[PDB]
RNA sequence: CCGGG
RNA sequence: UCCCGGG
């Protein structure tokens, strides 16, 4: 997005400063080329003389400006994909009630208890238990105060920056690239439950290329469904985008929400609204206010849902942009968030979309590092997604995620006080379709100290989760 | 509590 | 932080 302006304030918002990921038995084994982001803007891992502050927001390079006829394309891409998308999940899209937005539902996890409450409610000392009574699926009366607020379409906030503690690659620690959480005030995660939890619920449960979604899935057990769909197709592309999130145009975010969350698809009115106040945002991040034009917040309610629908009107957008005579059909993918897969049996040539992303603010490169240029040819035993290869399994014949044992070595490699126990029986359940020796390899460093579950025992659940009958041949 | 986005 | 999946 475009920061339109960064006036410096009287209240401060501290934030973290160090890390609660203490380095492993496997560290010391592994040495894997990650560790936690710089979260202190005197990091001594970081590079001499870059400050933390600047790079947070480099991202924010600017609110891309659409013309008359790109937006109406867009328009006519948001509304075609609207019109598969309300077709396959129906149209009962009503309010959820306020019992509902906090417990959940089928296909809607209940709200976090004790997660971050946002602002105001941070610079008074308040957590999300005074305001919301989450086991009674209530709220206290400064949050019906701003339930009402939101009603008359008066309601106005800003969000908590927070920087992200997390296992990063040693270069982006270095180059401080810590990711950043923008946390919105729970009482705009709640009503946001309220006005689209349904839609939202609906989506996770009918996850798949049909939608173009994985929200939701599980890719133990839909990487078999997911591996066979795009093995069918001559051609299978593996997308990266540069700061995907910040760099959603105002324009595209506001033609979006106004084809999908349509009151005639079922919605409440204020649907369109409540999504509308992502798009012009005051952040908060210590002394400073930063207001933001464009760019989706990381961390409202249904950002992965969003992001992953703008992901699907972007590819309908940039290929319409180009060709002539594309539809739906045309091709097939499946996203979530920022991340996708998309094949089709038409060449498509993803060089030539280069530009066509770049007139929604997007920058579009191939998955892997090397080849100058997207290629045609590209199979789903090649592509990444969910940080997940889709290897065929020998033993059942089924599709399984692998991930890449560097990656596994990373995540092994580091942990929070007192939780390793757990981190590993966890990690384990991701480690198992590396293969028995990789497995052993893996955890070979937690020998005599922790409990590890063994190879055969994940197999075995694993080959149960899949379908289920498959387990049921007892030969 | 862990992974993914 | 938000969702998702798994304990």
């Amino acid at each position: 997005g475009l920061i339109v302006d960064t006036r410096d304030v009287e209240e401060r918002v501290h934030v973290a400063r160090k890390t609660k990921l203490a380095p492993t038995v496997a560290h010391g084994v592994f040495n894997p080329e990650f560790g936690p982001a710089a979260l202190s803007n005197k990091d001594p891992r970081l590079n001499e003389g870059v400050v933390l502050d600047e790079v947070i927001f480099s991202k924010h390079k600017g609110d891309t400006k659409m013309s008359a006829e790109d937006k109406a394309l867009f328009r006519r891409c948001a509304a075609d994909y609207a019109s598969r998308l309300h077709s396959v999940l129906g149209t009962a899209n009503a309010p959820l009630s306020i019992y509902e937005a906090i417990k959940g539902v089928d296909g809607l996890d209940a709200m976090e208890p004790d997660t971050a409450p946002g602002l105001p409610w941070a610079l008074q000392g308040k957590r999300r238990g005074a305001l919301i009574d989450f086991e009674n699926g209530t709220v206290g009366p400064e949050v019906e105060a701003a339930l009402k607020l939101m009603e008359k379409r008066e309601y106005k906030f800003a969000c908590q920056t927070f920087l992200k503690d997390e296992i990063r690659p040693m270069e982006k620690v270095r180059a401080g690239k810590t990711r950043i959480v923008d946390v919105l005030p729970v009482e705009h995660i709640l009503y946001t439950r309220m006005m689209i939890g349904r839609f939202c619920a609906q989506m996770h449960s009918n996850n798949g290329p049909q939608i173009g979604s994985a929200v939701g899935c599980n890719p133990d057990v839909d990487w078999q469904r997911f591996g066979t769909h795009f093995a069918q197709y001559r051609n299978v592309w593996d997308v990266d985008y540069s700061a995907f999130d910040a760099n959603h145009c105002s324009d595209a975010m506001n033609i979006m929400f106004e084809e999908v969350f349509r009151t005639e698809f079922g919605f409440h009115p204020n649907a369109e609204w409540i999504l509308k106040t992502l798009v012009n945002t005051e952040h908060a991040y210590e002394n400073k206010r930063i207001t933001v034009e464009g760019g989706m917040p990381s961390g409202c309610s249904a950002t992965s849902i969003i992001n992953t629908i703008l992901n699907n009107i972007y590819v309908l957008y940039a290929l319409r942009r180009h060709y002539e005579g594309v539809e739906l059909d045309t091709y097939t993918m499946i996203s979530y968030g920022d991340d996708i897969v998309v094949a089709s049996d038409y060449d498509l040539d993803f060089e030539a979309l280069k530009p066509h992303f770049k007139s929604l603010g997007q920058t579009i490169t191939p998955a892997d590092k090397s080849d100058k240029g997207f290629v045609l040819g590209h199979s789903i035993t090649d592509v990444t997604f969910l940080k997940r290869h889709f290897h065929m399994d020998y033993g059942t014949g089924f599709y399984k995620p692998v991930m890449a044992s560097k990656t596994l070595e990373a995540i092994l490699s580091f942990a929070r006080r007192g939780t390793i126990q757990e981190k590993l029986i966890s990690v384990a359940g991701l480690a198992v379709h590396s293969g028995p020796d990789e497995y052993r390899r893996l955890f070979e460093p937690f020998q005599g100290l922790f409990e590890i579950p063994s190879y055969r025992s994940l197999y075995l659940r694993w080959v149960n989760a899949v379908c289920g009958d498959a387990a049921a041949a007892l030969e």
